[PDB]
């Protein structure tokens, strides 16, 4: 039985996108007192015909109509110690992401609201209801998240730490595990003006996006960078060194949705030397965002994703697999670094697939 239980939000004003009530997965560990909360990811929408489409085609992502029951934790939520070395005994909870605002949004659906866009809040009550069920009693709460929910995690972590002390549960540690969701707003290999959905770059949509879904970002980069510039929150070299909780960042030299809104899609042809430049420069411009990011595991590799994986243990940087770099993480957070294991693995080869243990795409 490696199911997480559906519980959907007893606060019904805290919803997905089409109003239907947001919720989360739970699996309980009795007498664990680590709490894993994850955040999915899958890209955003940011104005009405965008959000439209995305309802047609993307619907689990707007609404909790027609979840499941149950889920499987996979990967990092798997609850065998075979699939997750790292913290197979730890409580785990899966939130959808059905608020389609990168985890940022606090605005309701009402008469000049067709969505709502509430992922801000969602998290919010998450932890809050969690908090009768058990959250109370942890010494560790991580909140991680992929794609989109990655970049939710660096977006939302020192939220919920602020949160936990001022309902006076200042012993829970709050950290984050922020994966594939640290983007670079680099040159792109090629350029267009943002006229719709698929020319729009990130910078843009994300400006856009902000104010249609009344987008919140963290206090400290909020104030650094001021009204009307907080789309650069969204980007994770940025906001990171304004957060105060301890924060691991994994992340693909070579991430595919990275190379997607670089422009860039690889067709299996020969790659001529304007482009060969291109990537190898994206990928010395990631390592160089990570230089003084004490935790952290960046392999060269073209991909996207990790953490829920059920294969997530096989990738290793410089003989370091990422569940080890996890638990390492947790010992050097222990009330100096540590003989054999290490916290900080980027890869320094220039290529996709330099790295032999890269994702076989198969
Ligand atoms: C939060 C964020 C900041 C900066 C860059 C990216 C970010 O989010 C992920 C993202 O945009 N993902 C996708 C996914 C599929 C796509 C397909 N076609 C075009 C664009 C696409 C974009
Ligand atoms: C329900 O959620 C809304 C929106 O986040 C919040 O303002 C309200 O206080 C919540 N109600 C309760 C009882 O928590």
């Amino acid at each position: 039985n490696e199911d997480l239980r559906l519980h959907l939000l007893l606060n019904t004003s805290v919803t997905c996108n089409d109003g239907s009530p947001a919720g989360y997965y739970l699996k309980e560990s009795r007498g664990s007192r680590r709490w894993l909360l994850f955040l999915e990811g899958g890209w955003y929408c940011f104005n009405r015909e965008n959000c439209d489409s995305r309802y047609d085609t993307m619907r689990r992502l707007m609404s909790s109509r027609d979840w499941p029951r149950t889920r499987t934790g996979t990967g990092i939520l798997s609850s065998q110690p075979e699939e997750n070395p790292y913290w197979w005994n730890a409580n785990m909870v899966f939130i959808p992401y059905c608020s389609s605002d990168v985890w940022s949004g606090a605005s309701s659906k009402s008469e000049k609201n067709e969505y709502a866009f509430m992922g801000a809040l969602i998290i919010q009550e998450v932890v809050r209801e969690l908090l009768g069920r058990g959250l109370s009693g942890a010494k560790v709460l991580l909140l991680a998240g992929s794609s989109a929910g990655g970049t939710g995690v660096l977006l939302n972590v020192d939220r919920v730490a602020e949160q936990l002390e001022k309902l006076g549960y200042p012993a829970i540690q709050v950290r984050g595990l922020a994966d594939s969701g640290w983007f670079l707003d680099n040159k792109q290999y090629r350029h267009t003006d943002c006229v719709d959905t698929i020319t729009c770059a990130p910078t843009e949509a994300i400006r856009r996006g902000i104010r249609y879904w009344n987008g919140v970002v963290p206090e400290r980069c909020r104030r650094q960078f001021q009204e009307g510039e907080e789309w650069n929150c969204f980007f994770g070299y940025k906001v990171y060194p304004t957060l105060r909780s301890p924060v691991f960042v994994v992340q693909w030299l070579f991430d595919e949705a990275q190379l997607t809104v670089d422009n860039v899609h690889l067709t299996g042809q020969p790659v001529q030397e304007g482009l060969r430049l291109y990537i190898q420069n994206l990928g010395r411009e990631l390592r160089h965002t990570l230089k003084d990011v004490p935790a952290s595991f960046a392999p060269a590799c073209l991909s996207h994703e990790i953490i829920i994986r059920s294969h997530w243990t096989d990738v290793q940087v410089k003989g370091t697999s990422l569940p080890r770099a996890l638990h390492c993480w947790d010992r050097s957070l222990h009330d100096t670094p540590l003989k054999g294991c290490p916290v900080h693995l980027v890869d320094s080869c220039p290529w996709p697939h330099c790295n032999p243990s890269c994702p076989t795409g198969t």
